[PDB]
């Protein structure tokens, strides 16, 4: 049809991995996302709430010097981010450097 | 021997003092250490793990801007500070002028 035939193909399934797995992780190892369907459901939330979605991934993965009162300035007529004044983690402070070296070397 | 001249000698107790107390500490006068004994123990805990023993002094007679989260950077090869990268009270904040004067004056 109209691109018939570059979509036209199969779909490949993913196999599990354990056997290429090494001894560092062969006895702990797990995926963080279990599937598809928990794909589709954080997916979900991650639309249409972000305030909890990265409100705290983002307090949970970063090490923050000054925590942030505001996830992030919304579109007046949505409640979705606004693209012409995008800001996220309003009045926190973080340093890069930090993050990336010195909260793994210590 | 060697030495011996210089290190043969009589040692000499510390007497109490009471009598030299002015009026002002007369009434609630007590040493900070009451003892050999209280050295001993305390010497040995700073040694053994300064994590305690400056932590909590260090936020006990400074007045932090900023408290700090790590009371020091350990050796690699043992749990004492070290010498290569000594640091202490790291990602704290302590202005001086502010524990010296302004702590008092006010």
């Amino acid at each position: 049809h109209e691109y018939e035939h570059l979509t036209s193909v199969k779909i490949v399934p993913q196999r599990p991995i354990s056997d290429r797995l090494q001894p560092a992780i062969a006895t702990h190892y797990s995926p963080h996302l279990d599937g598809l369907q928990d794909y589709q459901r954080l997916h979900k939330e991650s639309i249409e709430d972000p305030a909890k979605f990265f409100g705290s991934k983002a307090t949970q993965f970063l090490n923050w010097s000054k925590p942030f009162d505001k996830v992030f300035i919304p579109d007046s007529k949505t409640g979705r981010p606004s693209f012409q004044n995008n800001a996220w983690f309003l009045n926190g402070q973080l340093n890069a450097c930090y993050n990336c070296v010195d909260r793994h070397a210590l």
